[PDB]
């Protein structure tokens, strides 16, 4: 790969099927990055699948639920196989949000949330190492968000998840350099997404996110394309001093007190 | 109670009987209020509690496993009975530590750390809210750690789980101020326990300790009255306007770059 592209990357990036790993997907196949995804549904993953090769982009896909242990190691066991154990970008980004106040919370709705936001990501990452060293050029990203570092109404337990990803982004920096692996977080504002299509059904959640929006330097949201441009650039060589960091990419909600 | 002091406040402090939480008994019973709390050791509990009642102070205590569920709703149930419906003060202080690298880690390791250290912590503070608000002054303190922020070795799930739980911290001082109950975290950093005690029998880890101790601006670990210091006064009637608040006791260790 040159300085400021992905040309001949492997790249396996979770939850692809729309949304923000959906722009993802896109950015890392286009920039010349073989890329590999999954979601639970095989029939929206094939429709996926026809639009990117149809602009030429090398992609492959399968169904895995990231809820179930066993599931997630055949998908590495199946990514493995399809790169020839070599697997230079590891995108940690699928998750789901359960809005409810944290007393409201049940065992179930915990244990789901925590299995698939936390971890999957955990354990994924730990199933692909190996590969990520022996591609001599690794890249692990972990997708976040401001709600793992501040206060966002119904998002206490879905802010934990991320607040433990946070930490772990910053120590699998240490453990894993000398294996030549680069590890940073990317945490998304309010990007316009099925998620937040769903979100603003609700009147309450609707008037929640127009607080956020407001609360943003450019006020309005970003685009799947304006949070995927960074995860590519920190897998570009060009940003191989980055490490450890967890990046914001919410037109400036982070930087916010008063305005 | 007065501004700066406890008399008639109702506590519970998990983990009390060793290290930081015994300091936070001592601490809060010194101080007026009559304290309740736990520990998996029966033998270890009732030396303490002969103790402290010699001094003069109202405490008492019931064996309780953390990492279960059930025991934890058990403890909640004796605790409310014990002071007749209204908690004033929770303290979710235990907590352990395994010294693997992240891709060490087996399930029952993850499984074990993350019940005790953000699950039960979690829990028993939801099973507490009705007692908390019924107390009309309530007052929850979480005791994280600086590992919590910032990488440490060998502990990047332990630190994932302070991350959770600093981040749980932020969102309940909101969800709960109508209830008028103040939420908050202290951070520890290295502090003389037999935590730490264990961890130094272990030629590798003393040394790895002795690069925290030479980071801090004091040069020295703190004492476990050091830390229960901050505790104590989070819950005076003084600290009234503090809430959301994530404060290290740390020796200057998270301000720390280059010295
Ligand atoms: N949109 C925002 O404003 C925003 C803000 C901050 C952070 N984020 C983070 O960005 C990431 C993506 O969010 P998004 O808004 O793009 O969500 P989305 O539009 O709902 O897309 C989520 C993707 O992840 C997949 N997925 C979810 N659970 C899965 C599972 N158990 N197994 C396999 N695939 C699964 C979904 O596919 P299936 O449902 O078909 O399986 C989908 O492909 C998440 O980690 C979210 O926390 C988003
Ligand atoms: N010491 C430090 O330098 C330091 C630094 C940063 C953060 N901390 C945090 O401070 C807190 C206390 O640490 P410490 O150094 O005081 O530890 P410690 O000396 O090992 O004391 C922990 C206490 O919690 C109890 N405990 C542990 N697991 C329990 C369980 N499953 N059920 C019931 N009780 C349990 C222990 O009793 P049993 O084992 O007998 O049950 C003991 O009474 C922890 O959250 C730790 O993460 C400590
Ligand atoms: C309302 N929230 C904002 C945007 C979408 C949903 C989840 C996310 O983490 C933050
Ligand atoms: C070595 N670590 C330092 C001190 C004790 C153990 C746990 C803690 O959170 C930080």
């Amino acid at each position: 790969a040159g300085r400021w592209n992905l040309e001949g990357c492997t790249a396996l990036v979770t939850g692809g099927s729309r949304g923000i790993g959906y722009g993802i997907v896109e950015e890392l196949a286009s920039l010349g990055a073989s890329v590999y995804t999954c979601s639970r549904n095989q029939k929206e993953l094939n429709d996926c699948l026809t639009q990117w090769r149809s602009k030429g982009f090398k992609v492959e896909a399968s169904v895995c639920d990231l809820s179930s242990r066993s599931e997630r190691q055949e998908l590495m066991n199946t990514v493995a196989n399809h790169f020839h154990g070599k697997l230079n970008i590891l995108v940690n980004n699928a998750g789901i949000v359960i809005y409810k106040e944290a007393k409201d919370y049940t065992v179930e709705d915990y244990s789901l949330i925590m299995s698939i936001n936390f971890e999957a990501a955990y354990h994924l990452s730990v199933l692909a190492h190996p590969f990520l060293k022996a591609s001599e050029r690794g890249n692990v990203v972990f997708i976040s968000s401001v709600s793992g570092a501040l206060a966002v109404p119904y998002e206490a337990v879905y802010g934990a998840t991320k607040g433990a990803m946070d930490q772990l982004t910053r120590c699998l920096a240490f453990e894993w350099a000398k294996d030549n692996i680069r590890v940073n977080g990317v945490g998304p504002g309010v990007i316009a997404t099925s998620l937040v299509e769903m979100t603003i059904q609700d009147p309450e959640q609707k008037e929640n996110l127009n607080k956020l929006i407001d609360r943003c330097a450019l006020r309005r949201m970003g685009e799947p394309k304006e949070l995927a441009a960074m995860v590519a650039f920190l897998c570009f060589p060009a940003a191989s001093y980055v490490t450890g960091q967890i990046i914001y990419v919410d037109g400036g909600l982070m930087a916010n007190c008063g305005f």
